[PDB]
């Protein structure tokens, strides 16, 4: 695919929709995003251009997949990410100089900086972004003013530049926020508050992870299937209120409402809808029609076609050709759900590349007994450390293509990165051998806080040498998100290999969390803290606690102390997200 | 249906497009004529709107089939007639004064009056609409001037006020023009000429239809589904050129090319498409999946519901319950065709209204040997004279539900139209009875210049008291068009009970028309003239003289005088189509 942007060039014509971004780059960010556009044309500040044309983003289709390119000076043009292979972020970190975004201002209060007025904007439901105005802003009255905003599209209406002012986005999509995600959804109920918007969903989670990606959706209610009203089933109502939760909960069968999850976006399902809709049928505009064996092919054929958004594969009696429907919208959504007309449809997943990695969907195995087996856990990371003999020193989990989150306490009297040697994908240490392949550690990230475990801190960063290649047998979990702080997980599970002694077969353990003052009653001599926590009623040193949440695994601990019945104490990664991200990048 | 439009009123939101029309009766033809246009609003001129937005004619489309409605002064807002039984014009003979409808000019010569610069607007290849400066207009320069118009629409592209000024558009759709209709289709041909917009077209018919109903088309070239390029298959592109006519012959397999019959485009099928294409899957939006037995049954579902224009039925081996997909696009086409992926597709015959009557099918029957039966000649009446007993008079033939085309001399001492009766669907003579229902005539038009059948002018209509229900066995036959004045037909039929001597079953025969000259060696004594035509080698003094030319029967002569081998003198119907739409409107 085409990342790069092209100087000096516009695109002829394909216009979709026009909207207001700070670059090219953010313009380019748009495009990826909505579900239509495939290229695009922004415009630089420029002399050669009035300031009303400045910072437009005019997001553009094509059938034939690109346009005409004619010169143009201060014309940035590019090409949408649908189309890669690579990761996509949708966080954009910079703090514009000069630049004034215009929106509906909702909050006008002081603050000391730039990062502050950041900081407010991510942690508070209504905001998209904010212009900060900065101590050398003329008017005192307006000086170290941080008011934020929001739009109908997380876009600003206008850009001008206005000179000792910033402006900046929001890093909810940052997972950067501390905003509380309400996971709880409410069977027979519906909102009655602002609605903003409507598409068709073929359930509720479809329902509820649009609300999330659409910036003006805080909550949402869903008209199901058996709903009523002919007109309004599947119908997806996306809301909004000017307190953030919703007036009344008024009671209604066949109904089903809930929140966005915009600030735990980073560690659920949101662009990534996997399912098959049964005796479903998706209606959309016809992209194409070709001859599929299933509807998993079906599948495969919309996602590796660009434009195609979602489809229907009506299936063959007689012979094994069926039918697969390419299809698309202006909306990503289909125009109508019709059950009882025998087809399979879904979603294209040439969208799951924004989801992140983590969230991807956990292969059936049969976990057996409490012996693990292959692609089972496939985060967890045997450390072993090459000095006096080669010998397992830690477990770790894979966090990142480069990263491993672990103990601090692991590196006592380690004296380079370079006695390490991380091996995924390990079953049986047995396996190991003089010729297997391993990560080699470029750098150890310790907290520079960390003393000794049962005080705090005991979190360690391992910066691989070379990028792990993701695989059934290798790949990321997910930090767990600072908006799901109140989550009470219920399926948490300890892996590794006993460390000492030691154990060969990768053993595993669901075990139970336990309350931080259940844990201190049952410990004295040092204080257990927020940034810890516990369970018990096993495995290594640095080890995840791993809990599986809404089809999800999160590292919600790292093994710190043991002490032996008395419950593991486990650094509490939650509280070392900040950290974490301030590291990794 | 409601064609009644709505005073004050402007319907809220559903934008397609915007024109200009003199007036809103007229921005309800365009509405009518345009594929998705359902509802509307003009804006007439008033003190209340700024003169910008005069004559501005919003088409509009909705889910439900209609709009809010809000008040507003001198907004004229109504509702299309594709969901009418009711026949469909689209000819507006309106002169309207001191109105300057704008377009590019191309001709600029002198004229008599407004009317003549309306037959040559009509007669001219390009002429979509024209200004005439009156005699009374201040510059003597422009005075009497004569400027012929066209636009990318037929639609002007403004309209002002500019006094003593009139303007108007073509009737080349009130079957009025001069101008030649080239029927001629040249297969293995391109043109290269302008290409002024494309669709895609099952076959060349088609192809050809729709360049006759786009206002800018004059001729075209199909790239049929055989054509080696696969990015232009089933390709229909609509050219023109500032000659008229096509600069160049290229030859080249699989491309078929032709020209508009705008001309001739009420004798012919133009909307009508009653196809079905096998294997043949047309590519739009989705409007509908549903339940269906048949093909047939399919295009119903689509006839009925009035956003459909396309559709495919995908057959059930299995059991009989197919899938009947409504579709719609931006233009009535699909905008892909596929083969072979076993659907049946066809179009909406919710346009055949729009159709004249008279090109509707002919019914499958045994026309067997030469006596006729049922339905076979549904456009033959035969006329009774009350006097002295009840008697068969003349033949005669349905061209309008209350008119009756027949010969002048039929009417020798007929002092009253009340001694007349009109029965139509007849095959045995002996079928009438006293009970027996009748057509009583209202009014006898017989050609002011009429003297004697051997002269000229040997032309009646019969006004009818009450209009024909038409059926299979009651239907008009189409006029000739005075564009097809050098058609060969050689499928030339007289029918009727032989008047002297009679028969009771209607007779057939196919007869051979004979040349003018052919016809005048063999007569002395009057003359033959271009008001005449000949055959021989039968029927009643007022029957019709039947050719059927590419699928459509004409009313080619009326039988004047036999004189009998020496052939059949007929008055030549084409001669007097000015006349006869003069007489009925
Ligand atoms: C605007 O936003 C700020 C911060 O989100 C709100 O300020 C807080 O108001 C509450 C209520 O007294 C206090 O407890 C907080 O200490 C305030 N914080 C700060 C930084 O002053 C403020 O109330 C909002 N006001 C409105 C309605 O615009
Ligand atoms: C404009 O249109 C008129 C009529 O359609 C053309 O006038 C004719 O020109 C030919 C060529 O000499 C004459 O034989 C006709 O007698 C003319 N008719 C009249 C009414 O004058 C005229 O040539 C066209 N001219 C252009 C190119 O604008
Ligand atoms: C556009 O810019 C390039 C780079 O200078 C030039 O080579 C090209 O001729 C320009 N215009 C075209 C191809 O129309
Ligand atoms: C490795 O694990 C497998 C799977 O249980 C086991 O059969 C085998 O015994 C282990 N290796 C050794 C040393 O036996
Ligand atoms: C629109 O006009 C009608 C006719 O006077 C009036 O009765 C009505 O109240 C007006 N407006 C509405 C219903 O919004
Ligand atoms: C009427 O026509 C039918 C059809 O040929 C014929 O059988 C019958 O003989 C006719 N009527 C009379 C008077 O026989
Ligand atoms: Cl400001
Ligand atoms: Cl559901
Ligand atoms: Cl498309
Ligand atoms: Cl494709
Ligand atoms: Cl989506
Ligand atoms: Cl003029
Ligand atoms: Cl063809
Ligand atoms: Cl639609
Ligand atoms: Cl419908
Ligand atoms: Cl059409």
């Amino acid at each position: 695919c085409v990342t790069q942007l092209l100087k000096d060039t516009c695109f002829e014509g394909g216009d979709i929709t026009t909207v207001f971004t700070p670059s090219a780059k953010y313009c380019q960010v748009v495009c990826t995003y909505h579900p239509r556009c495939l290229l695009f044309t922004f415009t630089a500040e420029s002399p050669s251009e009035d300031p009303t044309r400045w910072f437009t983003c005019v997001l553009k289709d094509s059938v034939t997949e690109t346009l005409p390119r004619v010169n143009r000076t201060a014309a940035i043009s590019g090409y949408s990410f649908k189309q890669c292979s690579h990761q996509i972020s949708a966080c954009n970190k910079d703090i514009y100089v000069d630049l004034d975004m215009k929106g509906i201002n909702y909050n006008s209060s002081v603050a000391k900086s730039a990062q502050e007025c950041q900081e407010r904007c991510t942690d508070d439901v209504h905001c998209h972004f904010f212009t900060y105005a900065t101590r050398q802003f003329p008017s005192l009255e307006h000086r170290n003013i941080c008011l934020l905003k929001h739009t109908q599209t997380g876009t600003p209406t206008r850009i001008t530049k206005l000179d000792k002012v910033v402006s900046g986005f929001s890093l909810k999509s940052c997972a950067l926020s501390n905003l509380a995600c309400i996971r709880d959804i409410f069977p027979n109920t519906v909102f009655a508050d602002s609605n903003i918007d409507s598409v068709m969903a073929p359930d509720a989670f479809v329902c509820g992870r649009i609300c999330t990606h659409h910036p003006g959706c805080l909550f949402f209610t869903f008209f199901s299937q058996e709903w009523p009203k002919e007109s309004q089933r599947n119908l997806c109502l996306l809301k909004t209120s000017e307190s953030g939760l919703p007036s009344t909960r008024i009671k209604k069968s066949k109904a089903l409402s809930g929140f966005s999850l915009q600030s735990c976006r980073h560690s659920i399902p949101v662009f990534c809808h996997s399912s098959f809709y049964h005796d479903t049928d998706f209606l959309g505009e016809e992209l194409d029609i070709v001859a599929a064996k299933s509807h998993e092919a079906c599948q495969k054929l919309c996602t590796n076609a660009v434009r195609c958004q979602f489809f229907t594969y009506t299936p063959a009696c007689n012979e094994g050709k069926g039918k697969c429907y390419l299809k698309l919208s202006s909306n990503g959504s289909p125009t109508k759900i019709l059950h009882g007309r025998g087809g399979i449809s879904g979603y294209t997943l040439r969208l799951c590349k924004m989801d992140n990695e983590c969230t991807t969907k956990i292969k059936p195995r049969i976990v057996g007994g409490t012996a693990s087996v292959r692609g089972e856990w496939p985060w967890q990371v045997t450390l072993h450390t090459t000095s006096p003999t080669q010998r397992h020193l830690c477990g770790g989990s894979i966090i990142g293509n480069q990263w491993i989150l672990t103990a601090a306490h692991c590196f006592y009297g380690v004296e380079s990165p370079k006695i390490l040697r991380v091996y995924s994908g390990i079953l049986n240490q047995s396996e190991i051998k003089e010729d297997t392949s391993f990560f080699g550690v470029q750098e150890i990230i310790i907290h520079d806080q960390y003393k000794m475990a049962e005080s705090g801190y005991d979190i360690a960063l391992l910066k691989l040498e070379t990028t792990v290649n993701y695989t059934d047998s290798q790949r990321p979990i997910c930090l767990p998100s600072k908006g799901d702080r109140n989550v009470i997980y219920t399926d948490c599970w300890v892996t590794g290999w006993g460390y000492d002694k030691i154990q060969n077969t990768l053993q595993k353990a669901k075990i139970p969390l336990v309350t931080n003052e259940e844990c201190q009653k049952r410990y004295r001599g040092h204080k257990i803290t927020h940034k810890m926590i516990c369970a018990g009623y096993k495995g290594d040193s640095g080890g995840p606690l791993s809990c599986k949440h809404n089809e999800v695994w999160h590292l919600v601990g790292i093994t710190s102390w043991g002490e032996g019945e008395r419950p593991g104490v486990y650094t509490n990664v939650v509280e070392y997200v900040d950290w974490i991200l301030e590291k990794t990048q």
